[PDB]
Formats: structure tokens, sequence, C-alpha cells
């Protein structure tokens, strides 16, 4: 078979990833099966449909995917899980959905950045509070020696106090 | 976070992948978690621990992995699922375990080779038989226009009649 230097996706998997990114729920429902639900974007960075849905704030797609076997623990090539994407782009309802379905809050990417580092940097108070309530550690250092507290907007006392 | 051109595995994931390949059950039991069971070999071809266990005939490791959330539908960069590996290397006990746990036998890689294509080409009677008992299609053509029957050893009537 294809063993060797060759790489790529089928059109079906490509269509599902695109649909998940676009929020095209009808195509997602059509193409999502036990086989395809966690397909990887081989020509990109190996994001899954859940990565895309989480990253583009497609709440009903995220919901549908979680209900049909989507893996909240899938990591892209840089160590990012869908919760990283939700927190980095500031999508609260997405982040709440993933967490309630068992996403690990203290997961670290390739550079040791956790979802709390991302939500702190982006300055999303409610997401930070959600993460902390579900066990996120505001003292974890990334590769630069920065904790999420260190990444908080300069002088922002409300979010500093929340993370303290 | 790490978003961008960066890529790589954690040391712990690297160790779980190597443990699965070596048949090191005790290290597998130590490192296999919900976060790690389906990690992808980023420096390699994005195989999972289950690909590795299946390809190296690590029967007890396949079993443990399957019982702890390993994904039979996970595809590597070239479209290969762990079942492809079992059939390419003629591992019957492993192929049997995979199909008991929901593996799809008509799955196709990047070049549209199915597990039946592999077992037929490799000439594994019992594996062929097992795949057919679970619905494998001997009429499916790969990218070359070859069905699994087309790949069977020249004039090998026992395997031809099986596939018919």
């Amino acid at each position: 078979g294809a063993m060797g230097i060759s790489l790529g996706n089928s059109e079906a998997d490509r269509q599902l990833l695109e649909a998940a990114k676009a929020g095209d729920v009808e195509t997602v429902k059509k193409l999502c099966t036990v086989q395809s639900v966690n397909c990887r974007d081989i020509e990109g960075r190996q994001s899954t449909p859940l990565h895309f849905a989480a990253g583009y704030n497609r709440v009903s797609v995220v919901e549908y995917l979680l209900q049909h076997g989507a893996d909240v623990h899938a990591k892209d090539k840089g160590g990012l899980v869908p919760l990283h994407n939700a927190c980095s782009y500031g999508h609260y309802e997405v982040a709440e959905l993933l967490v309630k379905h068992g996403a690990v809050v203290n997961v670290a990417d390739l550079w040791k950045f956790t979802p709390l580092h991302e939500a702190a940097a982006k300055g999303k108070y409610e997401i930070c509070k959600l993460l902390l309530q579900h066990g996120a550690d505001p003292t974890k250092k990334n590769r630069d020696g920065n904790t999420p507290l260190d990444l908080v907007k300069d002088g922002d006392t409300d979010i500093q106090d929340l993370l303290r």
C-alpha cells in the first residue's frame, strides 16, 4: 500500500474538516462516522474536526462532534488540543463544552503552554475563571519560565486577583 | 503557544511509542493515559501506539491498548490503520483482536489499498479468511485498478477460490 514518503487525506476527510471549520452542520452530520470523526488534517498541522470547530466557535458542531466520539485529547503537531484553540480565540461556550466532556485543563503544548496561559494572555476573565474552577494551575511555567499570571495584561488587577 | 512551524512529541509520548513497539507492557501500563493512548509519532509517519503494537506483533500490548481507549480507526500519514499493519506483516492474532474491537475491514489507505489487498498480496490465507468473514470486499479496486484478487499469487487457486 501507501507506506513510504507519501502523505495526504481522502476527499471525504477533507470535506469533513472543511465543513467543521465552516460550521456546515449538515455536511458534518452526513460525513461524521466512527471512522472519520477524529481524522487529521495531514496537509496542515494535523488538526481534527474538533480543533477546527473549537477554533471557529462553531458551538453546535462542537456539540454534535462531542456527542459522536470526538476526542478532546487529540493533539495537533505542536501539542495543541481543541481546548487550547478555544481559549486562545476566546470562545467561552466552546471551552465550557469541552471541559464538561472531560478535557484536561492542565495539558501542555510543545512549549509547555496550558489553556490557562492562552486565556490569561488573551485576557478572557470568564474563561480563566472556568479553567481555575476545573483545576487549572496558575503557577505552571511554560518554556520561557512564564506562568499564566506572568502573561496577564500589564496592570490588569481584576484578572491578576482571580489568578492569585 | 506553539502555533506555527514547530512540531514534536513530548518525551513521555516518545517513551510510550517506543514501549509499544518493544512490547514493553510495564512501561505501556505506566504511560498509557487518556491523553496519551492515541498520541502520534510526529517525527515518524504519525503512527499511534496501536499501529506500533500491531506491526510488531505485540499481542498483549494490543490487548491492553484496545481495553484502554486506543483508536482502531486512527490513520497514519499515508492512510494506514493498525489493521493495515497487522495484515501487511501477517499477524493473525492481532488482526483478530482489532476486528473484535470494531476495526473496519473495508478501510482504504491513500492509494485505496484495503486490509484485504494487503493480506491477499502477502498470501495470508487465515487472515484473508478472517477479513472475509467480517465482510471484506474482494471487488474493491485500489488506485491501480487492482482488486485484492488481482494481487493474489499467480495461479494460487486456494486463495482465489477463498476470495471468490
